[PDB]
């Protein structure tokens, strides 16, 4: 079970945690309620176990395209928060956090992915994927990498495949198709053929992690990235001369990644939800909370509208507002997690040879569709 | 027709339109939904005929004083915000906002007169009116005027007119007596009458405008002006040392300038008052948001408290507020429209000589009673 | 009787008043509503007197230990907030203002005691209480004290007293027990026995008061003082390398200062409450609000979440923090004046040598009990 009188969270590892434990430490000054900051490996995938059998944290961080499926596994209480709080951050940001007509956790932060880039090996980015090839031909030769991103979550790999024309699920009179799924299409095909065109030229690594990308860049050995902002406290430490700028094109198109929302829900189970309610709205989701959290970590574009004007002038989150605008917002309906799985499999397979672009990218399709 | 889905704005030329147009943008990347942002010529007048057959914009921007008759004119929807968002601003501007018990609009600033002047041509400003014919004929050997303001708008000669006794209606009993007009007592004469002399002793010029006077004081021509905070913006960009302060008195009387709550109407013809809301709401009474049109052309004392302490220690400001206390908060009240154009045109014929003093002021007595 | 239609304001000598009168100016500049701050002598005992007959300030400025009592007497109007204004500050604050059942006053700033130390005179300011004799010997030498504080308050001597065993009333079960009183204990003996031997070994002098030890701190006569926020102005005035840290250890066991909030009331005599409650929630808890006042004389840790920025990152502010940790929020029930008056009894009794430290806290214990 879970113990009352206390509060656990959860929140993954490339994320501001020991920010958050000095919030929580604030919370117990105040309160006297002890406040447990945990980052458990897959922690998505852990959850919604735990939480089916009454177990697991009192609060769980993640992207809101996670947190549909949760409510629809019955994981997640309904948080109640006043018009007087809800008008404290953005209503769009509302928008990402609400699943069949009721609020299901608390929007924090807008993140999304930008093209990092060294200033000192690389002055000018480029402004399509087309000519990273010949750019890579040009630092092979001086023993440095043109570009390396993460290749084993699809999170990274996805603006590039969606560019052209590649989707999740359809989205027509205010509604997804779940059976319509555009992972096969013409537009994905060629996003992930380029991508496996770039590791058959010696351009790229299969095996490239999120550890072994950052490594590389933050030590000079690649001139460009693909990360989010929780990356930028490790490039700032490696004293690495770096710009975050707009995604290169493809095709002409501009690359289109999927937009997370971090959210904190309240697990359903918990006997502590009026605590987890007072941290959450009054602690957390205030300016002071938020510096806490985004200086160990940063957070991207805030929900909290009081705190635009310390990070509305910073260029990298310009920069990244610029890649929301250009990429979508996700579904949180519950067959995102069915859609992400298949995609991860599409990906590795076809990176690795293991299977053409072509029938990978089928089976996903037919994988993330019910 | 008012077309469904889209935004369309009415603002005046001397405020910062382009700062509002960027808040409009922001607005249309978030949600979508175009928005126009126009300044049309005597749109004050231009307004309540458009919006009578059931077209113009969906919001309108002026002073506080013509909204009142536009609400009576049934030409404003009800705003409806929640306490939540009231409590964001100063309720002294909610006061300004209210016609028969109903906010009729949205109050964004509070704008006042004040004597601009060259630090470089006059270090000493003049604390009375009476020492501007003196100074005048020193500065004149040096071939400059010592002021220089816009005689074409009765809100630039009230500050005067009221100084020793003026008032547009009588106020008593919590109510303003619509018969009782004081444009004819001796304080207003007395006023008027000083100002004429000053035209006649040849130190102003009775055709002397809005742009005469900023081009003027901008280039250095005269050593003294009276205007609003919108003016601030063209002053920095001529590079000219000038000072905000205090206006002159008369008859040892403070100068009384009609204060004016830069407010946002909503068209009762438009078919887009819930998209109107949340700009005016979500996107323009916020710290970006008034920063933004701001940063154009400054807005003066703002409604919103969040953005106090970013305007609040601009000595500017300080002055604004002096005169604005010195001052009184315009009526909304319908006759205020008849009132202006009674005085306009006892100003114009005075000062031109047309009609003496005392008869152009009684004549305006009798055409803003009813 | 009140005079209707303007405000009268009591706050202590200690405190920021002239602060506190800009807002009223402020407030009038807006409202036109005579705004009159006071500080009257011994007005925490003055107000019960004056508020009975219906007379007295409209506005009371105290600590919220002597508020329960007040609202008990009949003396203290219910204040009205809305969620959206009770949402502006912490809710602990707002817990310390309730009083059976009933919000009763508005809380302003957390202030707790510190230990104040000369950088010059003393650069590792001591650990323990234990070694602050030896400390002395050493400053007499230099012809210089090792502390002096404010004898005649037992707000002053109470974190000592407190630290091993002391203690108001007993809190069980949601309540305090009033009968059962801890100034009598074995913890709350040594406590004040140790400051009796202090003075006992010519280290302290019993006749010090408030301002004794301000002008020997200040005029660098003292190597430390222990004092709260309000103070931290003066020393600033006398260009003194200051310092202000957790309090000294008491038997290994931390110094507990009782935790006051400053709270404003509202008369419930008075004829203008919906006044009162314009200037509190609009004008003085706002940022510029609290600014002004702390300006003038520094509040705390502010209640106001807003502003908690401004002073949150403040050394000083940590240590007032670190100290309230380590102490206790006073309780607001109406047996804390006859607490305080039976405590008072016995520390200056002890002090002086009129009475042992044991027979004095005896007499004590029965006195603050019903
Ligand atoms: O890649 C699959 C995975 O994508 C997204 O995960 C992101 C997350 O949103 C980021 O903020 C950061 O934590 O990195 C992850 C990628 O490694 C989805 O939010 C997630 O649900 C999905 O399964
Ligand atoms: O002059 C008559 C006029 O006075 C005020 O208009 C002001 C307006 O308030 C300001 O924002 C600034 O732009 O200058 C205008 C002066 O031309 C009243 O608001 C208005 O209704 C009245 O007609
Ligand atoms: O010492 C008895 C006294 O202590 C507290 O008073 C504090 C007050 O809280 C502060 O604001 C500051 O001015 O100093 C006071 C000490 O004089 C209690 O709040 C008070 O009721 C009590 O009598
Ligand atoms: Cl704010
Ligand atoms: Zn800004
Ligand atoms: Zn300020
Ligand atoms: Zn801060």
């Amino acid at each position: 079970k879970i113990e009352e009188g206390k509060l656990v969270i959860w929140i993954n590892g490339d994320k501001g945690y020991n920010g958050l434990a000095e919030v929580g430490k604030k919370f117990e000054k105040d309160t006297g309620i002890k406040v447990t900051v945990e980052h458990p490996d897959k922690l998505e995938e852990k959850f919604p176990q735990v939480a089916a059998t009454g177990d697991g944290p009192d609060i769980i961080f993640w992207a809101h395209d996670r947190f549909g499926g949760y409510a629809q596994s019955g994981l997640l209480a309904e948080i109640t928060p006043d018009k007087a709080f809800q008008d404290k951050l953005y209503p769009f940001t509302w928008d990402a956090v609400r699943y069949n007509g009721k609020l299901i956790a608390y929007p924090i932060a807008v993140e999304a992915l930008s093209l990092i880039y060294n200033k000192d090996l690389l002055p000018n980015p480029p402004k399509t994927w087309e000519e990273i090839p010949a750019l890579d031909k040009e630092l092979k030769a001086k023993g440095k990498s043109a570009l390396m991103f993460n290749l084993q979550e699809p999170y990274f790999t996805w603006p590039l495949i969606a560019a052209d024309g590649g989707y999740a699920f359809k989205y027509e009179n205010g509604k997804y198709d779940i059976k319509d799924v555009g992972v096969d299409n013409a537009g994905a095909k060629a996003g992930l053929t380029f991508l496996v065109d770039l590791i058959k030229n010696k351009h790229m690594n299969a095996d490239t992690d999120y550890s072994i990308a950052e490594a590389a860049f933050n030590k000079g050995e690649t001139a460009m990235t693909i990360n989010g902002p929780w990356a930028w406290s490790n490039i700032d430490t490696s004293k690495v001369n770096y710009g975050v700028t707009v995604l290169p094109t493809f095709k002409g198109q501009p690359s289109k990644p999927f937009v997370g929302v971090l959210s904190a829900g309240i697990n359903a189970a918990s006997p502590n939800k009026e605590l987890a309610k007072e941290f959450l709205e009054n602690y957390l989701l205030t300016d002071e909370g938020l510096e806490a959290v985004n200086k160990d970590k940063p957070l991207g574009a805030v929900a909290l509208k009081s705190y635009e004007h310390e990070l509305a002038h910073d260029p990298r989150i310009a920069a990244t507002m610029e890649n929301a605008q250009k990429g979508e917002i996700m579904p949180n309906i519950p067959q995102m997690s069915a859609f992400w799985y298949a995609v991860r499999t599409a990906v590795i397979n076809a990176a690795s040879g293991r299977q053409t672009v072509d029938a990978a990218l089928a089976a996903a399709q037919t994988n993330a569709a019910a």
